[PDB]
Parts: C-alpha cells; sequence; structure tokens
C-alpha cells in the first residue's frame, strides 16, 4: 500500500510538520512524501534507521516515494527545519526492535518533543 507525507508549512500540529508525522506501516508498503508547501526535503536522521536499512535523503521540493522494508522505527526529519521541529517517524512492522536506539538519541527541544510525540503516537 502506499501513503502520503504532506511536508507543510503549517498542519494540524503547528509549523513546520510532517502529516502525519507518526505512520505505521508493513514492509513493502511505500510513503510519498508530497512537498506540498516548498522548501522542504526529507532524510533519516542517521542513528534511527533499522538493523540494515537504507538511509535515505531526498531533494528541497521533490515528490519522494520510499519503499520501506527492514522492519522497526524510522525517525525522518525536514533538514533545513530539523531543529525547529519538522520531523516525524515511520513504522515499519511491531514491537521495533531498534527503538532505545532512537529513544537515546539528542535532539534540539523541539525536534525531540515531536520525535517522542510521534512515538507515543505510535504505541512505543
Ligand atoms: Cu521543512
Amino acid at each position: 500500500a502506499d501513503f502520503e507525507v504532506h511536508m507543510l508549512n503549517k498542519g494540524k500540529d503547528g509549523a513546520i510538520v510532517f502529516e502525519p508525522a507518526s505512520l505505521k506501516v508493513a514492509p513493502g508498503d511505500t510513503v510519498t512524501f508530497i512537498p506540498t508547501d516548498k522548501g522542504h526535503n526529507v532524510e533519516t536522521i542517521k542513528g534511527m534507521i533499522p538493523d540494515g536499512a537504507e538511509a535515505f535523503k531526498s531533494k528541497i521540493n521533490e515528490n519522494y516515494k520510499v519503499t520501506f522494508t527492514a522492519p522497526g522505527v524510522y525517525g525522518v526529519k525536514c533538514t533545513p527545519h530539523y531543529g525547529m521541529g519538522m520531523v516525524g517517524v515511520v513504522q515499519v512492522g511491531d514491537a521495533p526492535a531498534n527503538l532505545e536506539a532512537v529513544k537515546g538519541a539528542k535532539n534540539p527541544k523541539k525536534a525531540q518533543e515531536r520525535l517522542d510525540a510521534a512515538l507515543a503516537a505510535l504505541g512505543n
């Protein structure tokens, strides 16, 4: 199945968001990051992908389709808006095995709050 994640200047959760900011998918699902508002991209947060997963980094304003396979949690960011909170989490499968690695990482406050909220939304 394919899911869109919109890259927004503002959304349901306020300024500079991925919407949704949390999404649970199955292996083989795709997530298409939509540049609905200009100036955004999506990138995995280094240290926040599961064992053996490929990192990814899109271009600014690129419509970017990712196929998620390895189970676990994937922390994502928008590079230009990372520190002020434009982050999210894609979870592949149940009981993500890399959860503690993701939780333990340091981030700027606004990014951390949004990562933590996404992890909690996903039942972690
Ligand atoms: Cu952005």
